């Protein structure tokens, strides 16, 4: 359900989870982001990291995959991981594979 | 002055990202973690979350889905998943949880 105490790593695991929270009780749902919790998210909280607030549709779209459109507890994680490598990997992703 | 804060997101990226970083060099290719180098994670900094430094081979092969023994940057990452999905998760079927 949520947290006892935390080691470092522990707590700043913590500190994005109760951001995701946060933001995602807004609809629907805690447990899913929505969307307008997700657009809410990368307007207020990215917008400097993720430059690409306007087309969140499209990064919505390669989330959710199973296009529920609840973005998941690990589907929306996978957010926090594409600005963890952006911070390295300016553009230089491509890939492609079915 | 300059030492300028970045948004929230930005900062918890990059304190996870600097740890993951001072063991993605610890051994060969400062991007990827060798099994050991993966290891000394949990090992050192990781006791309460995933409280089994045991079966980090499960752990390893669960992340590395191509199984080269480097998990990169990418790879990785994977973990902060299951760590951010476990304090919230962590046991949530018998443990209770707290
Ligand atoms: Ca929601
Ligand atoms: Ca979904
Ligand atoms: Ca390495
Ligand atoms: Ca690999």
């Amino acid at each position: 359900m949520a947290a006892e105490p935390l080691t470092e790593l522990e707590e700043s695991i913590e500190t994005v989870v109760t951001t995701f929270f946060t933001f995602a009780r807004q609809e629907g749902r805690k447990d899913s982001l929505s969307v307008n919790e997700f657009k809410e998210l990368v307007t207020q909280q990215l917008p400097h990291l993720l430059k690409d607030v306007g087309s969140l549709d499209e990064k919505m779209k390669s989330l959710d995959v199973n296009q529920d459109s609840e973005l998941k507890f690990n589907e929306y994680w996978r957010l926090i991981g594409e600005l963890a490598k952006e911070i390295r990997k300016k553009k230089d992703l491509k890939i492609r594979k079915k």
